């Protein structure tokens, strides 16, 4: 299932078995609350039972006012981080928050959830949303409160109606709170805008697969984190949100993490020495062809053994990049490194075990809980599987390793840092290739 | 209104048409919530009533117990991001806060909210700062607990008041709670902190011109995420912090935005290829007779066309550095570029188009909805307006492109890129500049 | 206590006295909330009270079936940050999750608290926890709400009993709620998933140094900050949760904050200058005989003047890299710098003043609030202590400095990016060493 390779050659490890589930597309549906008209009432009732009423119907009232306010505003620029694209995230959300502007369209939606909460509406874009209904307010307050505040003014109170209005009128003021504070966009999408029932029903009714069904139902945290609540809307009795969903177009292909960490000469004199690191680490996923490459692997959620990524947050490269792990030096592809005099300690705790790039006088072993240092890693760099491991040590800083299981290889190989002369090594590119590297050296290799 | 021009000679965006709201001050209002000294009583009574009111004035008491022990704490140093300096932005509301820690400061600010809830009072140190009284504790658990608990001893309960004071007493757990988890420093501020109808308030009675005024009353949520709310002090019966709300002494310059990508020749040899990508995109705002740019453009608020910013997050730099889109190789001002082998395909979405750079064998073109393709881009830096144009596609990701309505202008020109000869190209400076490549170059010409 | 010396030679300033505070180690405890094993009931009682409790019994099963689906979930790869190793934060948390999965583990736990809400329980892997019942719903929904559902049907129905049920609840709603947005994993811990006065009871029931007991209390807040709650299983009427607190393994060693900022000539020709800075800013500890480095000093925090660090974050380095601020040329270390062009103009505020990189045209000044301009820099690096000032100003650019007192020193001393020859100084290292560079200008110097 999942093992592991390490390079000793080039200081890197590659964790494999892995199963994508990249999004590439999204759903938006759209989310309705039915507000109500109300017109405050000359009502003289000093009871405290109608007096928390009005409180409460106040703080209904503002929260409205406040939703207003705040859609007057409607709804960028952003190890090999630097070279992604720039796109909008919430563009189809936006997208369809300008259809609900246009007059008509949001009365075609009211109707549609007339005598149901849950319906699928074909709007003036032509694009089919799910829409529900999931807080009716409008009749709550109409048909339970209004009279009250009217019909032989104040007098018929009732404790259960406060207590139940604070319920309802709950979630309204939650839903506002947060958008107040994110400029009318959310992410993770909270249980408040969708509730686990709601989204899970959602999912159930959705135009996919029945294969991605499953998959969003028994990950609907992972759906939450990569999904955005995009307040668009307070128009004719109805407060509409958008929920953008995840879609996965790339489901169980091959996904691989790379590892790297900082490769040195261990010479005597800790001045002469030389460095390189392979700058190409993160996710690689098997995708249409090629690869989907993921710079910042901070940006994936693992689950098990399956990979939640999103395509915004990679680049699309040739499957010859996989080359660099067995073969740096191949002509295929030109593999990215740099070489920057790193020479400071460090681990890179991996799937199954752990990369230690010991320099220096600095102390670098690998301990079990129970029975104390089983490895001491030398100058270089080196690893240990987890297999009888409970943690690393180097210097000052103590790493715990994943107890996960699986299989190791250790690839024996001569530290390729030991090719170079010092004397002309183009000692700090930042962001180089190996034969960009070779050329440089050459070059200088001429004036002779 | 905004418009936009691509500079194909070196592949880079120029958005235009905005105009400025940047951050130069700060206005410090001191928000007050009146506590009462309560002393828990010998009280026999079972009744359910009078248990939940001993449950919630506990709730009360440990709030107050948790900011008090909080308060012991009181209250650094952060693509031409790293050249930003480094400064603390909650500094002149600390600054109010030890001036409220002097002895009788306190007792000046409650005596100015006696008769009223909101006043401007004169600080020792000479600011005038508005204040608010928002919730009156004090008076409340006085004079409508603490004879039920007293007097005649439990008999006297009623439900009405333990809902009441359930609402009455929310604000306060929730003030802090989220001061709790942020160390007493909050940002954005939210509605418990200010709501919403008391920050319009505070706006409204401001030392700041009709047309602030204006300005960040329509724009109360960007507000809110440039705004601090810092706990200060629980002192003599009274709870209070400082809501530090934003100045914008910049108003309605000009703004643009610059996009830029890599620029590469696309030779039939991959591994034979320069690039060379500007380095200096982000917003740029006329200010003062320079021009204040911000590296990371992500920092920036934009509503409509108007950009709010803060000036901590930028560089001041001559109004001559515009002169690097029309001409990157003029003589008054160093155009600054990185020239790192960045070959790899990707797109950059801008106000009213996008650009893409292409390269290898990635496929790359535009699309819309209902029609499919309508244009494939070619190796190299291109550009295409978001007319007629819904996404975006540049290998195995997708991208949205605005829809918002302006003019967009193809600026023809040949790739500055090919102006170098690839053999004495400095392959890899990560942040240089045009007249020191081209110094570096005739220094390795020179050698022959 | 606190002083602070400015080096004109280098463009840096130290500010010291600080004591440290480092997490070296993690304590897990297990917080355990007790379900019940409710089925609904065939109750025919139209009442709204009833109704009441019948709607928060949904939300209590909801929350349940929320965390279940969530636990099939159960639970990387991230000036010199990039330097850092990469490990699991969490990892002895889960640890000690997958030991409580283990079939029997649960029950030993509800067994010791079984007659008290507080117990030291050992787990079959041999590690000793603190074991915390803070909510006890199963007994509550048992004998409180159980019969009025079934017994005698829903006749005898409290309003008393729907406020109570509310309250109770509503902790398990917002734990619920905070575990469903961020996948099982919370930091800060929040006061719902330890209140203030548990996690203190916490602290004074752990196996730490009366020393160390007195720390964590006086400082709860910056505790829950480098804190972890971690959901773990819901199994036989038992939800619990791990939260994983920091142990401080290093106290009151010296500390000291490097300050660095751009040095460049400041020739009449702006674009013949070359800029040198010093790479190695940050948080400074003494630690176990070598220095703890932290590259991003945003990631410490700053009580008083003692310092709180995660190890985690930080490179362990010879204790002679102190040498760099008092002689950058030593022949002990090789100081690290970047060779960038940054001549554009900055300031640093540090602990008892501010650091100013003027260049070009920009004005940069000192102000006093009431005073006016009483300090003027010129072009180059230069500083200016607190005392006196209360503003520093560059360009359009307002830093506040910090009015804590100290005593400041100012090194005099020749600007060392004077001792170069620009038309041989290697113009764009982006990490760099002092003795690399002397090589490279050898290297080219040879060439004659």
């Amino acid at each position: 299932n999942i093992t592991e390779e390490f390079y000793q050659s080039t200081c890197s490890a590659v964790s494999k078995g892995y199963l994508s589930a990249l999004r590439t597309g999204w759903y938006t549906s759209v989310i309705t609350i039915e507000l109500s008209n109300i017109k405050e009432n000359k009502c003289n009732g000093t009871d405290a039972k109608v007096k928390l009423i009005k409180q409460e119907l106040d703080k209904y009232k503002n929260a409205v006012t406040e939703l207003q306010l705040l859609m007057q505003s409607t709804p960028n620029r952003a190890f090999l981080g630097f070279l992604l694209g720039v796109g909008s995230a919430i563009a189809s959300g936006v997208a369809v928050c300008k259809v609900l502007h246009l007059e008509g369209e949001v009365n075609k939606i009211k109707s549609a959830l007339l005598s149901t909460n849950k319906a699928v509406v074909s709007l003036s874009n032509g694009v089919s949303v799910l829409t529900f209904k999931v807080l009716d307010l409008k009749n709550y307050i109409d048909k339970q409160l209004l009279p009250i505040l009217n019909k032989q003014s104040c007098s018929i109170s009732n404790i259960e109606t406060v207590i139940e209005f604070q319920q309802k009128n709950n979630r309204l003021l939650e839903i506002t709170r947060e958008f107040s504070v994110n400029a009318g966009v959310t992410t993770p999408v909270s249980t408040y805008m969708l509730t686990n029932s709601e989204l899970l029903s959602l999912i159930n009714d959705m135009p996919i697969t029945n294969d991605q069904k499953k998959l969003m139902s028994n990950n609907v945290q992972i759906v939450r984190q990569q999904s955005y609540s995009i307040m668009c809307i307070i128009k004719e009795e109805v407060l509409a949100y958008v929920v953008q969903l995840p879609l996965y177009g790339v489901i169980d292909t091959p996904c691989w993490k790379l590892h790297t960490s900082p490769l040195c000469t261990t010479n005597t004199k800790e001045g002469s020495n030389i460095c390189l690191t392979r700058t190409d680490r993160g996710w690689y996923c098997d995708n249409a062809g090629s690869v989907s490459f993921f710079p910042q692997a901070e940006t994936c959620k693992v689950q098990s053994n399956r990979v939640f990524c999103d395509t915004m947050n990679s680049l699309t490269l040739p499957s010859e990049v996989n080359l660099c792990n067995v073969d740096i030096f191949n002509p295929k592809y030109d593999c990215k490194i740099m070489t920057s005099k790193t020479d400071v300690s460090s681990s890179v705790i991996t799937s199954l075990g752990a990369i230690v790039s010991c320099y220096g006088k600095t102390k670098c072993t690998a301990s079990n809980k129970n029975r104390g240092i089983i490895k001491t890693f030398s100058n270089g760099c080196d690893y240990v599987s987890n297999k009888g491991v409970d943690t690393v040590s180097v210097g000052n800083t103590l790493y715990y390793v994943n107890k996960q299981e699986g299989k190791s290889l250790y690839v024996k190989g001569e530290p390729i840092i030991n090719f170079y002369d010092p004397l002309v090594f183009p000692s700090d590119e930042f962001y180089a290739s190996i034969s960009q590297v070779n050329e440089k050296i050459n070059q200088s290799l001429a004036f002779i």
